[PDB]
This record gives structure tokens, C-alpha cells and sequence, in this order.
């Protein structure tokens, strides 16, 4: 048997166990990729990234999950290059690019006014299509009755990478009553059955706070509610940017907060740029990090 | 959009280009499985070798056909190892460990009595089985007479790692009429079907040396005839030491030659231990290497 250090840090949090989860092997170059998924397994987190060397890029990573590899992981990433930016495992610079399937991500390093530091990355361009099912059977679905939701801002599906259904709801008091019925999800969201669904509001707990979202998981996913959730969070961010706040000049950027219901504390950076040569605002987000723990795993 | 040097020693010989080649890629870090895989299919050799970082051993190795991955590779770890060091980027030491996916190799380095570097290696204890099918076909499948075959010494499977047929045959001249028609072998190769089979006789072209073989690949292979082979090798001594020559004092030496009917002229260290605490025989084996050439090859 062999022995791996993994460390626990929770992303897009500032405190111990109110994020996201994010596994990590910090220096990977002695694993098979068959090693990585078995201990990506007995982590048993939602994903563990492995730290690797590269021909192309500053560092090569990989994330898994307990049951096979994705290309890309936002959340995870941001725990990583945090985790070995405050270690001392990095370069003295403010920039890294980062080797994955999916391409090279450059991403910036940063401090924030509370000097903590943020790690930042872009996503993919947003896209908009209007929910044009039933309101009532989307309230439903959330546990919810139709005038529960928010009538002055509309119900879309959004991507910065991944489909999720921006659900405007009138406040706090009704996410906090929100009860996920994700198997029935499919046969209101006719348009993209494999959508998530993650409602809004714009009261939040937190102060510095722009918006209030939660993350309920697609029927095909087999979990219930994500922590915090970067993805969608850069969905919110364009939202705002389209629907809520639309006059700018070039950048603007918001808070996000989201795992409040759950116990936990989760903040997203979210960064809207446009350009006059640029068909589509572009999108960033950011998070800081926290370590949690350490352990070892026999493989 | 990866530029990647691959290095061709020759093992089990000291003249470039006379032995069994060996691909290698002396830092592949930054590579995935995937990757290494391409590359060996590009190189087209029977086997290249990739040095991997180890947290258990000095270093760690995987080694890949034109097709797929194996678990062990004599040759490619002779040739390797020599190369590392050769080129001044292993630590320069008598005694290292590789980690391998079927467990970590001891490896002994040191000079021969013909004063070149040898690599020295740890087979598995001989086992055998009587060879019970049609001597007829066997010596067909080998572009040979029944009358060919040397009815004096017994045919046998054996392995120390691999299993092949042990055929002695009369002499020189009769193995430079060897012609192999692997793809029957299966159907002859009753008890053993994958099988490879090796012809030996005690006739030499180097009256330095105790033994002759050849090598004639399973049919499953991608190969017809493998110049240097050394799992053979440690069979053949293994072979000797049991039914040819039983008299002998806890450990003998003996080298075999092979290549000479292709045009190449490799040599294998055999060294056989009547081993107190297993009551079988222990069999190392050993051989030196050179380089060839270097290329660039792009994925
Ligand atoms: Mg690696």
C-alpha cells in the first residue's frame, strides 16, 4: 500500500466547512490516472484535483470525481491554485496558465480588500432561452406555489458552460421553505430536461451581497443541492448584468451568495466586461478559499 | 502542439543497432496515458519505455506497445536505465528501485567481463510444463523437419515471467532455416495457446558464450521475431540448469546469444541460484545497451 497526503479545502469561502468542497493532491506526478480515480473514490468528496506537470502551461491539472474524470472544474480549480498559491507552491506572480482537456486556462491571481486572496478565471460567453413552460408546475417542483415567485424579472435558462433555470422568487423567506423535488425536474423543463434549476432573490444574509441563489441539481445528477456553485453563479452574474442592472459602462462586477439554507456561507466574485467589438459580455468569476483538513489515503 | 524527444538504445547488446530496441521518453510528467500511447504507436518499436516521477521508488516506469500497455518489459528497463544513466540523470548508484505497475523492481548496475555497463534484474522462479502436443507441428510452425528437432533434450513451456516454448534443435544451420508461421502457433500450442516459442541449441557463434536461441512471437503479438529476449534468456538458463547441467555448487553464470539469424548479435547475462529459503531456483538476468538515435515526435 502506498500513502497519499490529500488536503480538504472548502472554495469560494472564507471560513472552514461553509463552502464548497474541493480535494486535492497537491504534487500528483507520481499517480496513474487509474490511482487518481480510486482515490478520488476514497475521498469521496464531490471532486478531488490532482497537480501535475506540463509541456505547455505553468502546471497541468485533473479532476475527478468518486466515479470518473471531468475536463474542467471551476470550483475546484479555485480551491487548488489557492491551496498552493497561500503553501508557497507556486511562482512569484500574479498569473498562471493551467494545462486541462478541456485547454489552456489562464487564470489571475489576486488579493481583495480584506486581503484575501481570490483566484480568477473566465467562462464561456453566456446564452439565454426564455422558460416558456408552466410556472405553477416549476413552482411546484421547488415546493413552492406560483405566487411565491418574483413576476418582475423572468424565468430564463442560463449557460456560462452548463444549463441551469434562473427562478426570480420574491425573498428570503421563500428559498428558505424551498423543498427540491429534482426527479420531476425533466417534465417541466421541456427545453432542457437535464437543466438545473437554481432560484434567486435579491435580498441576501450577507451584506456586501448582490444576489441570493440556490442550486438545486438536475434530475440526472443524483444529488439534491450543490454548495456553491461558480457555474451558476457566472449565470447570475450575466442575468443581473441583462435583466437587473444594465447600465454600465465596460465593467461591472457583483457578489453572489449561495449554502445559507444548508449551514454554509459561499461568496462568488462575478465580473460582467463588454467590449465594442464583442458580440457577447464576457464573463469571470472569482473566489477565495479555506483550508479545512489533511488526511491520508491508503492506495 | 507537443514536441517530445524520444531516445532508441539498443538492449542486450553493445553495438548500435544490433540488439532489441528500446523507445524511451526520460521525462514524461507532463504526458497522459492517452499520450504515451500515441507516442509508442508512432515509434512503431515493439516497446517504448516512460520515466515517471515515484514517491516509493527512484523512479517510476510504464511501458507501452505500438497498441497497448504491459506490465513488464525486460528490454525497455535494460535500455532505460542505461540511457538515465548515460545521459547523467539518475543518481549514479550500483543499486536502485523502479516502481512499476506490477510492483517495484529491485535493479543492480555494475561493470561485465566484457567491461561495459550491465542491468541487472530479478525474474520469478522457473516453472515448467512438459510440451505434450505434435512434435510434427511444432516443428512445421517453424519451417522445420520433425527430424530437425533434438530428441536428446525435452520440450518444454517455461517462464520466469512469460511463457514460451523451450525447442532444442540440432544446430546453427539448422536454426538459420527457422521460418516462423506464428499465427498457427495457437492451434499447435495445445496446453499453452499464446504462447511464444524459443528454439535453442548449444552450438554458438561466440565460443564465449553457452547458448543459442531465437524468438519467435505469439501469434497474438504484433511481432514476427524478437531480436534480444530477455524473460527467454532467464527460461533458457533456467532450462539449462534443469535439464541439462544439474551439477553445480549454489549459483552458475552463463550467457546466451540471440539476434545472429536476423543480423544483429545480442547477449544475455543469466545468472541461476539454487536459492535456500524458496528450495527452487532463483534466476536474474543481465545485459548492457548503446545508444542509437535520437527524433522529435509531435502530438
Ligand atoms: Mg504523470
Amino acid at each position: 500500500m502506498k500513502t497519499i497526503n490529500v488536503f480538504h479545502y472548502d472554495a469560494f469561502t472564507n471560513k472552514p466547512n461553509m463552502g464548497n468542497p474541493a480535494g486535492i493532491v497537491l504534487d500528483a506526478d507520481g499517480l496513474t490516472e487509474e490511482e487518481m480515480q480510486r482515490i478520488a473514490e476514497k475521498v469521496g468528496f464531490n471532486e478531488t484535483s490532482f497537480v501535475l506537470s506540463s509541456e505547455v502551461a505553468d502546471i497541468r491539472m485533473r479532476y475527478f470525481t468518486p466515479g470518473y474524470e471531468m475536463d474542467l472544474c471551476g470550483h475546484g480549480t479555485v480551491g487548488t491554485i489557492y491551496a498552493l498559491r497561500e503553501r508557497g507552491l507556486l511562482e512569484e506572480k500574479a498569473s498562471l496558465t493551467i494545462e486541462t482537456k478541456a485547454g489552456i486556462l489562464p487564470i489571475q491571481i489576486g488579493v481583495n480588500e480584506n486581503g484575501e486572496t481570490f483566484i480568477k478565471m473566465r467562462q464561456t460567453a453566456p446564452q439565454f432561452k426564455d422558460f416558456a413552460g408552466s410556472k405553477e408546475e416549476l413552482a411546484h417542483s421547488i415546493g413552492l406555489e406560483v405566487n411565491d415567485l418574483d413576476v418582475s424579472l423572468p424565468i430564463v435558462y442560463g449557460s456560462t458552460g452548463n444549463w441551469t433555470v434562473i427562478v426570480p422568487v420574491k425573498n428570503l423567506d421563500v428559498c428558505e421553505r424551498m423543498k427540491p423535488n429534482n426527479e420531476v425536474f425533466p417534465s417541466v423543463l421541456k427545453e432542457i430536461p437535464n437543466a438545473s434549476i437554481h432560484p434567486i432573490c435579491l435580498e441576501t444574509y450577507d451584506e456586501k451581497v448582490h444576489m441570493h441563489g440556490r442550486h438545486f441539481s438536475s434530475a440526472y445528477a443524483g444529488t439534491i443541492e450543490d454548495p456553491v456553485t461558480g457555474t451558476a453563479s457566472g449565470v447570475m452574474g450575466a442575468y443581473y448584468a441583462t435583466y437587473v442592472e444594465k447600465d454600465f459602462d465596460h465593467e461591472m462586477e457583483l457578489i453572489v451568495e449561495q449554502g445559507q439554507e444548508i449551514h454554509k456561507d459561499g461568496r462568488v466574485t462575478v465580473y460582467v466586461t463588454k467590449d465594442v467589438e464583442s458580440e457577447k459580455l464576457q464573463i469571470d468569476i472569482a473566489g477565495t478559499a479555506v483550508y479545512v483538513k489533511e488526511f491520508e489515503v491508503l492506495i
